[PDB]
């Protein structure tokens, strides 16, 4: 069993994550 | 068994999430 | 079992999700 | 059993992470 | 049982994360 | 069993993290 | 009298999930 | 009498589940 | 007399896992 | 009589878990 | 009479857990 | 009478754990 | 004898005899 | 007796006789 | 005897009796 | 006798008898 | 004989009779 | 007899009568 995994980034990311406001 | 997986980015990536604003 | 997954991406991506804004 | 995992990055990132204004 | 696992980064990284500001 | 674990960083890194602000 | 009134009232089970990325590039 | 009101009352068990992220790039 | 109110009444159990990150680059 | 109010009662039990991080570079 | 009122009043048990890191570089 | 006034009364117990850090560069 | 009376309500009213 | 008398109730009202 | 009055209520009102 | 008599509550009023 | 007067109440009354 | 007459409450009032 040979597995091999490659993650190459060469790009700008930008990434924005909002939970919440929720009223009860 | 010989597995491979390859992720390769050159391009900007720009994500925005939200989730919420429920009223109960 | 030989397998092989490439994901090669070179353009620009901008997403949005909005998930919410129920009132019960 | 042979695993072999890479991870490399090139490209600079903005992370946001907003959790939180529930009114209860 | 031989695993390798490499991780190599190059590029800025600025994370902001903000948890709270909930009224109970 | 033969393990490896490598890390290299070279980029610079700001990380700002709140947690609180609750009123109860 | 003048009334603008915005008003919510529940009373049942409410079960939610949400799944958002699972994204190779 | 002018009365502008926002109003909201829940009686009801509330679950809410969220995962984000798992992207690989 | 002139209100303007904002009022939010739980009586409701509330539960709420929230996970962010996992991701590889 | 002006009233400029914002009130929040809450009578439920509450369970908030929260992850972020877990991220490759 | 001018009320400018913020009121909160909790009377319900409430657990918060919040992990953050466990990031490599 | 001009009250301008912010108020927080808490009757529940309240348990909370934070942990932040295990961060390998 | 139960009686309830209720003007304007747009909130919750519960009333309950056992 | 029981009576309950209510004006522009907004919020929550509750009343239990046992 | 049991009697509620309620005006302009904007939060919660709560009676038990037992 | 048992009475609760609320004017412009926003609060929380509880009552308990036993 | 039970009684409870509460004018403009923004806090918190809690009245218990065993 | 009990009473309680409160006024502008922005506080924590509790009565117990056992």
């Amino acid at each position: 069993n040979f597995l091999v995994h490659s993650s190459n980034n060469f790009g700008a990311i930008l990434s924005s994550t909002n939970v919440g406001s929720n009223t009860y």
